[PDB]
């Protein structure tokens, strides 16, 4: 291998307290940045939080049931006497007075529970519904919902629906290019039956000419093609992928590759090095979303099972936030190389590379991203003109296009982000804990927990190593 | 009096049945407009009650509760396993498995609900949120809230408000004008202690000079100033302060005066003949809002006090709705004397006066108006460009200006408006009435229950004449 494949190789399992202390200060933010990165965080997440008064509403409610000692249910009941009065009409007067069902039921719940998340159930819906924040300053990447092909049918199904999406964004953007315009983006898994246990030769002998394929076809357009990111044990073939794609000589000169790191892995810093490299080696700019990462409950279920030395993920939330500050500074550092997307719904997040992207922000710097059902209202803080109060940085929602056949897996995803005790966006739909707790500091969050338990980036307590 | 006013008198308490049949021919839309009107109002009320999919998805629980014969318990039950196994990371894994309690209630109870309907605590924070929806080609009419002075105290109190108001609202507008640009609203009742029983000499020495010191403030600042319409007894001397007000030297040549006038009255035909009038002896145009009217409940409850020889208001809900169509035809037949502003939550209110302003529309010709936290989901679709498929009209909201010492009696009238079972704004709400019922024409509806009760205009048989 070259160095720096070597190098991802030699971390893929590294144990945790190395990875978290060698992190650490890459993460950290210098003071000045810091305190500017809480205030901003701060402001946002106030503004998210209280967009309709919620934390005011629920304190008027708290003081009611002070000044008369009442129960939940007894404060309700005086409500609903309360609204009743209100409605009468004149103030004298008031003032006076088997299996198939548990089948049916899980597709039902899927469906119902997933519409808030898919963007279009075609591509040319999925389009119809981009106008509208696209005049905000809003920009789009294409997900077409639909993975894991188990047959060769399956795979050349996906393939076609690809082709034609292209067609059709391409049609759309019209010429508005890789950064302004949309662009698509594609899941290997989908491209090749069974890619889970898929072989080397394989995957190079059929995969690739498709992969190859698709991306000339975007280049065409003019249109970003993104390389989603997926199970762990793939990262390796996807690389292979990634640098055969960026030599065709068809895309020279072309930056209009794009390819998801998860920065809940242990090698996302070492893929970044070897991203660097490549971009270098094949005179591109890469287009590169950092991620946190969307499988981290699989991802520690396959390890256990597994019986390794170890996991590839971290097994703390908050290593996985050191982690991605350290990865935004190292792409950030090289904006010749890498265009950074950075995609989070995280408030702290936000700020903190808002912050750490430094003075003179231009357009092509970088942008946000976030998923459609999830980031909108947040980033309506941010997309927009400074005049109207917002920051003026630009945000590509990322928008899943399927019928209900291709959606389970995504909505079970979101499912397992959205009721994650951990995750930002439901610690922020809980009014009772304290906005400086929402957005604090995770290099800070670490270096407490490494004071109270002896070291630093000690694993989960509930999550010890796989042969134990 | 005058021919015109006197014919307003006459009309005063007519019976039901005469008031009506004289209405049915003049709100008659022609076959073909009446097509057109309810095609547009299906296509808005469609849109409106099912932007996020409600009637299909109460749909597919339906089928669901027929293909396992559940109840609605059962249902309910069922999706909540059905949402767990959905949280099973692993698919494999998943198949294999005393009075001061009630003053104070009843105050919170109004903030709470309340909030919704106001758009700002003061005039600057009113006015800081208007330019989101201003830049939509929405506009604004701030209404301060606070009404029916009880004391001299109070009454310049409010004055002192309304002129503060003006000069803010004038120095934002900046010279936009009495259409582009936003206005002030006022009530006459906030203007002289105890307004419902004031006498015509006092209203004329104290109310008079305030209301003209208002409106020449207004001018100089350019922009509307619109009296609105409050308890029918107060009707004839409004009138009277209106054709004072109208022939003020320093406002010649000057069309930024406007005026409520309530289609729910029997009156109101007669009063927009004494409008006509009037824009014709003062030589200018009014700017007229038509509305169906806010006091309904107490005005019957009122004219069974007093018992006099009828109401002044119609008693079914239909009647009110064919009076608005017929006035409305009245108001679109006189452009040089009267720019009418069409305030109305209902998509076929809307739809039908769309297509009786007819061919040519021209931004001066006509405006729709809502009210705040009610209105503007519905003219959304209106507001904006045909581009984005909205109708090309533009519509002003009126935004209610004040702290919750203010707020009772416009907040009591807005639960009134919501919880009514006849009110379009609750029965679109209802997935269960069909699209087709919520948008009927009215006077269809007025003719169908003549054929069926003997003759056209019978009292609702639930509100008996006074004096019976
Ligand atoms: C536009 C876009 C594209 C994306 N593309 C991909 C993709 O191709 N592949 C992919 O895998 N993900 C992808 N993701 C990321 C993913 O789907 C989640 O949205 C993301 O991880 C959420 O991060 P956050 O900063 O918004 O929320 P945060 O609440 O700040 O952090 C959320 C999470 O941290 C992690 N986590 C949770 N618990 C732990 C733990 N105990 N230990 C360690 N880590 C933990 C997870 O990665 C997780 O989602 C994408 C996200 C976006 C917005
Ligand atoms: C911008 C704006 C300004 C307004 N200004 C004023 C004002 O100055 N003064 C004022 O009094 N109103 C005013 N209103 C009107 C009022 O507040 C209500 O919003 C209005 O009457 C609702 O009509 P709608 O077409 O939206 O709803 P719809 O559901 O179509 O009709 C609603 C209603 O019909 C009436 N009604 C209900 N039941 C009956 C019945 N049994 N018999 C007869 N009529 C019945 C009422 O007038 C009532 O509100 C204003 C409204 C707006 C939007
Ligand atoms: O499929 C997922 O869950 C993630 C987010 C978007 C693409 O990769
Ligand atoms: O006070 C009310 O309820 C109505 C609506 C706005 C002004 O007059």
């Amino acid at each position: 291998q070259s160095v720096s494949r070597a190098a991802i190789t030699a971390a893929y399992r590294r144990p945790e307290t190395e990875a978290v202390s060698m992190l650490l200060e890459q993460a950290r933010l210098p003071q000045p940045v810091a305190e500017q990165a809480h205030k901003l965080a701060y402001q946002l997440a106030d503004k998210l939080r209280n967009q309709k008064n919620a934390s005011g509403r629920a304190g008027m409610v708290q003081g009611l049931l002070q000044e008369f000692s009442l129960s939940s249910q007894e404060g309700v009941a005086l409500m609903c006497l309360a609204e009743a009065l209100l409605r009468i009409p004149d103030k004298a007067t008031r003032d006076a007075l088997g299996e198939p069902l548990i089948r049916k039921g899980v597709d039902m719940a899927m469906r119902l529970m997933g519409e808030q998340f898919v963007t279009g159930e075609t591509i040319a819906e999925a389009l119809a519904n981009a106008r509208k924040l696209e005049e905000k300053g809003f920009r789009y990447s294409y997900d077409m919902l639909g993975e894991a092909a188990l047959t060769a049918a399956d795979a050349q199904a996906y393939m076609v629906s690809y082709q034609q999406a292209i067609h059709a964004i391409g049609k759309a953007s019209n010429g508005r290019g890789i950064y302004e315009g949309p662009g698509i983006s594609i899941k290997l898994s989908a491209l090749h039956p069974r890619y889970s246990r898929a072989q080397y030769d394989r995957v190079m002998e059929e995969l690739y000419p498709r992969l190859k394929s698709l991306t000339l076809l975007a280049r065409q357009y003019d249109i970003g093609i993104n390389i989603d990111a997926e199970e762990s044990d793939r990262l390796e073939i996807s690389l292979d992928l990634l640098e055969k794609l960026c030599f065709e000589p068809e895309l020279a000169g072309w930056n209009g590759i794009g390819f998801v790191i998860q920065a809940y892995q242990k090698r996302c810093p070492l893929v970044i090095d070897y991203l660097i490299d490549l971009a270098t080696r094949s005179r591109r700019r890469l287009m590169i979303r950092l991620v946190k990462g969307a499988y981290w409950d699989s991802e520690i279920k396959r390890a256990q099972m597994d019986g390794l030395e170890g996991y590839p993920v971290y097994t703390r939330k908050v290593y996985t936030d050191v982690s991605y500050l350290a990865c935004a500074k190292k792409l950030l550092a090289v904006p010749n190389l890498i265009y950074p997307q950075f995609a989070t719904h995280n408030a702290h997040t936000l700020a903190a590379i808002y912050q750490l992207a430094g003075q003179n922000y231009y357009p092509g710097q970088y942008e946000f991203q976030c998923l459609h059902g999830m980031g909108e209202p947040l980033y309506e803080q941010v997309t927009g003109k400074v005049a109207d109060g917002k920051l003026n940085r630009p945000c590509r929602i990322s928008a899943p296009v399927g019928t209900h056949e291709t959606l389970l897996a995504y909505l079970v995803r979101r499912l397992l982000e959205n009721g994650a005790n951990t995750s930002f966006v439901n610690r922020i739909a809980d009014t009772s804990l304290p906005l400086d707790e929402l957005v604090a500091d995770p290099v800070t969050a670490v270096e407490k927990l490494a004071q109270q338990e002896g070291q630093t980036g000690l694993p989960h307590p509930k999550i010890p190593l796989p042969r134990d």
